C-alpha cells in the first residue's frame, strides 16, 4: 500500500551540518509548528542538533485546522476500529518519515531522539521500539503507552525513555505515566521519570529542563 | 477589575486604509493564526477589508500550546462554575478587544463583522448582541448558542447572523445549528443558514463561499 508524505518544519543545525536529530511529535489537534518552537530554548544548549516537527497525516476530527495521528473515540465519535487502523497507518507514515530524515541528514539511528507530546508520545512509544536499530532515546511528555501487552513481543529495539507528566493533568491521567513506565521497564527499557508537580496537560519549565539534560547526555 | 489584552494577527487592507473589519474567533485549543489564514482566499474579493484574529486569553486545558476562551467540562474536567466564569471573563476581554480594533482602524461598528469557529462562534453569539451598537453581521461556523434563554432580555443589538454547520459534525451536534437559529430568529435577528452536507467539524469550500457572499453584501 502507500505511505502519506509528512510535511515538516526545521530548526537548528545548518543543513549538512547536523550531528544529531530531534523529531518533535505533536499532540491531537495540533501541528508541528507548536512543538518545534521548543527548539528555541534548546538549540543553544544542543549546538549541532537539527530539530524537525512533522504534521500528523490526517485532519483533526475535533478542530478546524489541526492534525491528528489517529482519532480518539471518546472525544470525536470515531470507532475503535478506526482508531486502531489510524494508529497503524500513522506508524507506517512516521516510520517512513524517520527513514527519510535520517537519510537526508546523513545520520545513523543512534543520533536521533524523539520528543513527544500527548498523542505524539503514544506515536513515539509505538514506533521507536519497533525500529530495527536503537535510536538515542525518547522523551515522552504527558502521554501514554497504547498497547503495553504487545510491547514485549514486538519490541525490536529498546532505547532509553524519559517520561514527563503533570500530576494535575486533567485529560491524560497522571497514573498513565507509571503504567507506561513499568511496561517499559519490565520489557528491558532503561526508563526515567520526572513529575511536573502542580502541572496540568502542558510542558512546564522543569519538564523542559529535564528533557534537555536527558537529550544533551544521549545525543552525540 | 481587569481585562486581559489579546494578542492578534492582521491581514488584508493596509493599515489606515480599511473600509471594514473582519474579526476571526478561533475554536477551543486553537489560535488566531489558523483562522486568519482564511484571509488569503477572501481578501481579493473583499478589497478594503482588514482581517484580524485574536488569540483567546487562556492556555487550553486540553493541549500544549493552544488557547481557550473558556474551559469545556465534559472534555477537560473543569467545573461548570469555572466554565461560566471563564465565558464572562472572555466576553469582557473580547468586548474590550473589539473596541480597541475599531478605535485603531478608525471604523464604526457597522463596518465590523465577526467570523467564528466552534467555541469562537459561541463567543461571537454572546458578545455581538450585547454591544450597544449593531455590527455588520456574524458568521458562525460549527458552533452553538450558549445561553438561548438569556438572549431575549440581554440582546441590546441584533445584527444579521449566518450559521454554517456540517451535517456530519462529530463534536458539535448538527442540531445545535437549528437550535441556535430559532433562538436568534425568535429574538428578532435576521438569521440565515447553510448546511455543509457530508462535512464534519471543519470549514468546507461551500461554507467559505457562502460566508464570503454574506460578508461581501454586509460590509461597506
Ligand atoms: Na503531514
Ligand atoms: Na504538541
Ligand atoms: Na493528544
Ligand atoms: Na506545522
Ligand atoms: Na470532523
Ligand atoms: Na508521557
Ligand atoms: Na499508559
Ligand atoms: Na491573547
Ligand atoms: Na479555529
Ligand atoms: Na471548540
Ligand atoms: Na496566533
Ligand atoms: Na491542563
Ligand atoms: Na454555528
Ligand atoms: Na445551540
Amino acid at each position: 500500500i502507500m505511505t502519506r508524505k509528512l510535511t515538516f518544519g526545521r530548526r537548528g543545525a545548518a543543513p549538512g551540518e547536523a550531528t544529531s536529530l530531534v523529531v518533535f511529535l505533536h499532540g491531537y489537534g495540533a501541528d508541528g509548528a507548536d512543538l518545534l518552537g521548543l527548539a528555541e530554548p534548546l538549540a543553544p544548549h544542543l549546538p549541532g542538533t537539527a530539530f524537525v516537527a512533522p504534521d500528523a497525516p490526517e485532519p483533526c476530527r475535533a478542530n478546524g485546522f489541526g492534525f491528528q495521528w489517529f482519532p480518539i473515540p471518546w472525544l470525536d465519535g470515531s470507532s475503535e476500529t478506526a482508531a486502531a487502523e489510524g494508529m497503524a497507518a500513522a506508524a507506517r507514515d512516521l516510520d517512513a518519515f524517520l527513514d527519510e530524515r535520517l537519510a537526508e541528514e546523513g545520520l545513523p539511528p543512534e543520533a536521533l531522539a524523539l520528543v513527544g507530546f500527548s498523542q505524539g508520545t503514544m506515536m513515539a512509544l509505538h514506533v521507536a521500539p519497533r525500529r530495527a536499530e536503537e535510536i538515542a532515546g525518547i522523551v515522552g511528555f504527558s502521554g501514554r503507552l497504547l498497547a503495553p501487552e504487545r510491547l514485549a513481543e514486538e519490541a525490536r529495539s529498546k532505547p532509553p525513555v524519559l517520561l514527563v507528566h503533570g500530576d494535575a493533568d486533567p485529560v491524560v491521567p497522571f497514573a498513565d505515566m507509571s503504567l507506561a513506565g513499568e511496561a517499559l521497564a519490565e520489557a528491558g527499557f532503561t526508563t526515567y521519570g520526572h513529575v511536573m508537580k502542580g502541572t496540568g496537560h502542558g510542558i512546564a519549565p522543569d519538564g523542559l529542563s529535564v528533557a534537555l539534560a536527558f537529550l544533551k547526555e544521549r545525543l552525540p
